[PDB]
C-alpha cells in the first residue's frame, strides 16, 4: 500500500551502483522512511518477478536486519522503502570517526553475526553483499543489515556488480562460482579490519585489485587487541571452508567477552 505519489523527497541519504536512496516522507502516515530507489534495465516480466520476490521482506523480521515498509515499481525505478536510519552506515560513521573502539567493533560484531545467522536460518539465505555502507546504525544504539539479497532475479539482474575500486568479495567468490555462505564471513572480516585502520585495508584499477586479492594474503591489522586478531584473522582465511563459519565465531572469544561486557554504543556514535 505504498505508491510513489504518497512521497515527499526531503534530502538524498546517499547513492551507489544503479541504487540512489533518500530520506523522505509519506505524506499520508507522517512517517518518515529511506526510499531506495534501483533502477536497472529490466523487462516487465522479470521486473514483476522482483517485485514479488521482495515481498519477503515482510517476513524478515529482527532486531539485526533493517526495518522494510514495501516495494514496488514506478517509472523503471523498483522502489525498497525501508525504516530511516538516522544514524546512517558504519561506512558514513567511518568517515567522520578516523577509525572504531572495539569494544564497540565487538557489538557491530555481534550485530552482523546474528543478523547473518537470522538470515541464514530463518529465511535460508545468505547476505551475500555484507559491508560498512551495509551495516546501518541508529540514534536508538541499534545495529542492523541491508541490502541482502532476497530476490533471486535481483541477484541475476545484478551480474555485473564486480565495479567500482574496492571489494568486500572472498578470494573464491572472484574465481569462479564456488562459493556461498561462508564468504559473507570474509567480508565481515574485511570489515572489522576496515574498521579498525580507517581505510580499505587492501594493499590500481579494479581488474588488478581483484586478481591481488586471490593471489597474495589476506590481511591482518596493524596496536590491536587479542582476539580481535583471532578473530578478524579466523574470518579472513582465504579458504571458505578453513575460514569460521557462523556458528564457531557465536562463540569464539572475542564474542565471548562482549555481549557479556556493556558498551554503550548508543553515546558513543550519538555523539562521534
Ligand atoms: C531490509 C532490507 C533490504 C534488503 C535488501 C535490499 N536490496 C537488495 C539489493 C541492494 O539494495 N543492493 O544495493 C544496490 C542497489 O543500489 C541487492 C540485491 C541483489 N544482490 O545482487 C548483488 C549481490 O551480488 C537484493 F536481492 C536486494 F534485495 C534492500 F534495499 C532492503
Ligand atoms: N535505511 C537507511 N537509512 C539511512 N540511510 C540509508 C538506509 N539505507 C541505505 N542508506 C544509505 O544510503 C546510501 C546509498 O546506499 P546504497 O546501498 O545504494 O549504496 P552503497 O551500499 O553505499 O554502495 P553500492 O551501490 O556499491 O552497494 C548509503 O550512503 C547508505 O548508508
Ligand atoms: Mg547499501
Amino acid at each position: 500500500e505504498l505508491k510513489d505519489d504518497d512521497f515527499e523527497k526531503i534530502s538524498e541519504l546517499g547513492a551507489g551502483n544503479g541504487g540512489v536512496v533518500f530520506k523522505v516522507s509519506h505524506k499520508p502516515s507522517g512517517l518518515v522512511m529511506a526510499r531506495k530507489l534501483i533502477h536497472l534495465e529490466i523487462k516487465p516480466a522479470i521486473r514483476n518477478q522482483i517485485i514479488r520476490e521482495l515481498q519477503v521482506l515482510h517476513e524478515c523480521n529482527s532486531p539485526y536486519i533493517v526495518g522494510f515498509y514495501g516495494a514496488f515499481y514506478s517509472d523503471g525505478e523498483i522502489s525498497i522503502c525501508m525504516e530511516h536510519m538516522d544514524g546512517g552506515s558504519l561506512d558514513q560513521v567511518l568517515k567522520k570517526a578516523g577509525r572504531i573502539p572495539e569494544q564497540i567493533l565487538g557489538k557491530v560484531s555481534i550485530a552482523v553475526i546474528k543478523g547473518l545467522t537470522y538470515l541464514r536460518e530463518k529465511h535460508k539465505i545468505m547476505h551475500r553483499d555484507v559491508k560498512p555502507s551495509n551495516i546501518l546504525v541508529n540514534s536508538r544504539g541499534e545495529i542492523k543489515l541491508c541490502d541482502f539479497g532476497v530476490s533471486g532475479q535481483l541477484i541475476d539482474s545484478m551480474a555485473n556488480s564486480f565495479v567500482g575500486t574496492r571489494s568486500y568479495m572472498s578470494p573464491e567468490r572472484l574465481q569462479g562460482t564456488h562459493y556461498s555462505v561462508q564468504s559473507d564471513i570474509w567480508s565481515m572480516g574485511l570489515s572489522l579490519v576496515e574498521m579498525a585502520v580507517g581505510r580499505y585495508p587492501i594493499p590500481m584499477a579494479i581488474f588488478e585489485l581483484l586478481d591481488y586479492i586471490v593471489n597474495e594474503p589476506p590481511p591482518k591489522l596493524p596496536v590491536f587487541s587479542l582476539e580481535f586478531q583471532d578473530f578478524v584473522n579466523k574470518c579472513l582465511i582465504k579458504n571458505p571452508a578453513e575460514r569460521a563459519d557462523l556458528k564457531q565465531l557465536m562463540v569464539h572469544a572475542f564474542i565471548k567477552r562482549s555481549d557479556a561486557e556493556e558498551v554503550d554504543f548508543a553515546g558513543w556514535l550519538c555523539s562521534t
